[PDB]
């Protein structure tokens, strides 16, 4: 019944959602969008049979048998055609700005799980929501959880983070830690904090939260998902199993619960410790980023640059915050960007100085 | 600003209430109700500058600066003339169901923390509540958790329990327990918890309250006494309502709704939180909520046999253990009753049930 547009198909979140949609009836894929897998892509357009497609990579999709856009305006193109009831917002990156807001646009409802739109654009995906009135969900497991707790009075909003691979490790030796030692982008922001970063700006941006409002505490067994501290005494905390296709199940059939396996209750340990700012220096980058979209797509920029370099064995795991950190002091002064334009101008910038930063780190 | 009248303004829940009403602004005290303890309530009157008083014991209160009712009809006449925007029902026992309805038709909120009006008379209570459209927010801590996270599609309702004060107790220890070692929240709350008829009122009331069926609730014990409700969805999520083991918490909340109060914010730490199912074999009386439920004359002759009960036990008339006894054969003596249908037929049945259960008690006492 429902029309359903997935855009960034074959990542992770994209595939989780494919997994969904075999669960639980009721909505109907008609699109995807996705960037250079194309033996995977193939295989969901014929599991799916899925009529329309958008290549945002540089890659070849002949099939005369579905409608295929393809350049920088296919989602938006395409989304225009088929006007969907929801998109699922899956592609990484920076491209998710630009996908978010084509997306409020021409969808009634929005499945949001790129992070880079709001912290690189937030205001601008603001903007758009309050223009066009789309329903917005949170696909992130702390943002769900605290969407379905939230309320307009709270003391503090509680996110939690796993503390990343090194959680464990002495300060002394996390500096030296290889890809081996950590492991995906996702993996390795668990483990500098810098995903808990964009969390924290993302739920700032999602509940019209000040800074101070938001809390991040490590908690080790990975089952409270967010928790909401009110005026009064009462906490109200979200508990789950730690699998993405309870929030995307969520995001795609809200008001409804979808039927999956429920969370019975038995006796837990709940962990609640605060981020060690010497072992998490990126994380604690917040306070002075949070005020200006230069800096938080500076910082935005800096990490997917040093991610990449670390990976690619150029820097040790110490050098991420310190390319990101000598970055943002490049951007010092620079005015709050005001347009989409700005904010593009800021990330390739920004990519540029990472890049001359991590040739010194080496 | 809006105007509150406290019915049973002298017990636990009545003198908390008032004093959230010292520590927050927005809400006048205009009435009170009280049975019996007349210090007490002077010194409310006093204190809070109160010109309306209704008096439900068989007492006198000597003041021309105040109107006073007396006599069986006093609360619904004092309602009646001041037509309060919120009334807190804190009447204990059986009276607080005629008080719950005269609440209902005179008030704009209810603020329920009486349980024997829908234990006894749910059926009753909702029937006023779709006539009136009147709020009813629940003063219980489980309640107004759930409360606070309930929506339709839960799959199961959960309410936690301490235990009780017999929680660690070994079976063949517990029938013979004595006052001193359940009560060493007022004698008969401890009692009730101890043998966890309070909890099988709170799954009865929950079911009302909340329009669930009996199979969809859950009682946990809880030994940390943190999480005060949950409720479990179908997609895996579970919702979680933590707090201090206060009181004035949930007055606060049912006064003030959909105002949050700011008292003390409750911040997290590192906690274990255990879940158990109650041992049928010793929670006895709590386990007879499957036989009772469908039924208001079971489940006011529930009630009424543990008012007996609890109270023969705190007097030393029998041993803890005798207490689900007296319960359980006062039960037995209204298999087959028919579903009662007004007030009248359910305060004709709890009178049967006090009666029937004080003899059994008396068996019981003579062995
Ligand atoms: N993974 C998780 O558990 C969570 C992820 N998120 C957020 O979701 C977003 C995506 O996550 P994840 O699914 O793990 O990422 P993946 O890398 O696993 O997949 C993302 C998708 O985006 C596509 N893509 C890659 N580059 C571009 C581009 N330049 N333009 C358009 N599309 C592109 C990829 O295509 P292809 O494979 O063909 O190259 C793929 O289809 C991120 O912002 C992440 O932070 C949020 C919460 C949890
Ligand atoms: O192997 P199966 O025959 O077991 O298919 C399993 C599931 O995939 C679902 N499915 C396939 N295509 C779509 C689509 N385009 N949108 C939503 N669900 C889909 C099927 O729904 P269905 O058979 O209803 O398309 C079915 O629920
Ligand atoms: N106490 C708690 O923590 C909780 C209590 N509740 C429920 O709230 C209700 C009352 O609670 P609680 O305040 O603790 O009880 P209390 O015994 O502390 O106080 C009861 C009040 O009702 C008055 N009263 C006594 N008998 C009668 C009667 N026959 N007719 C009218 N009024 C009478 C008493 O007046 P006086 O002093 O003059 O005799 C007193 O003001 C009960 O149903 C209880 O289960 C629910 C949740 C929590
Ligand atoms: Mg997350
Ligand atoms: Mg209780």
């Amino acid at each position: 019944e429902r029309t359903l547009v997935i855009l960034g198909a074959t990542g992770s979140i994209g595939t989780q959602t494919l997994d969904v949609l075999k669960k639980v009836k009721g909505i109907r894929l008609i699109g995807i969008s996705f960037h250079s897998n194309l033996e995977l892509a193939f295989k969901i357009v014929k599991e799916f049979n899925v009529k329309n497609v958008a290549i945002t990579g540089d890659v070849e999709f002949e099939d005369s048998s579905i409608n295929v856009w393809k350049g920088s305006h296919s989602i938006e193109e395409m989304l225009e055609a088929l006007k969907p009831d929801i998109t699922m917002v899956a592609v990484s990156g920076f491209s998710g700005l630009r996908a978010v807001l084509a997306s409020l646009e021409h969808s009634k409802r929005v499945c949001l799980a790129n992070k880079e739109s709001l912290v690189c654009g937030g205001f601008l995906v603001k903007k758009k929501l309050k223009e066009k009135g789309t329903e917005l969900i949170p696909v992130d497991s702390e943002h769900s959880a605290i969407f379905q707790v939230m309320e307009p009075e709270v003391e503090k909003v509680v996110l939690t983070a796993s503390g990343g691979a090194l959680r464990d490790w002495k300060i002394s030796k996390i500096d030296r830690a290889r890809p081996e030692d950590v492991l995906a982008r996702i993996t390795v922001d668990s483990a500098t904090m810098v995903n808990k970063a964009f969390e924290v700006l993302e739920a700032m941006e999602l509940f019209e939260l000040p800074f101070e409002k938001i809390e991040v505490k490590i908690h080790r067994e990975g089952l409270v998902h967010g928790a909401v501290v009110l005026p009064d005494g009462n906490v109200k905390m979200v508990v789950s199993p730690p699998d993405m296709r309870i929030p995307i199940s969520y995001a795609l059939f809200y008001p409804r619960r979808v039927a999956l396996e429920p969370f019975f209750l038995r006796t837990i340990s709940l962990s609640f410790e605060d981020p060690d700012p010497e072992k998490y220096p990126a994380f604690f980058l917040l306070k002075e980023i949070k005020d200006s979209y230069a800096l938080r797509t500076a910082f935005n920029a800096a990490d997917e640059v040093a991610v990449e370099a670390f990976l690619k064995g150029r820097i040790r795991f110490g050098g991420i915050h310190r390319v990101i950190e000598k970055t943002l002091e490049e951007f010092q002064g620079y005015p709050q960007p005001r347009t989409l334009d700005d904010v593009e101008r800021i990330h390739f910038e920004a990519i540029k100085k990472a890049e001359r930063v991590t040739e010194w780190l080496s």
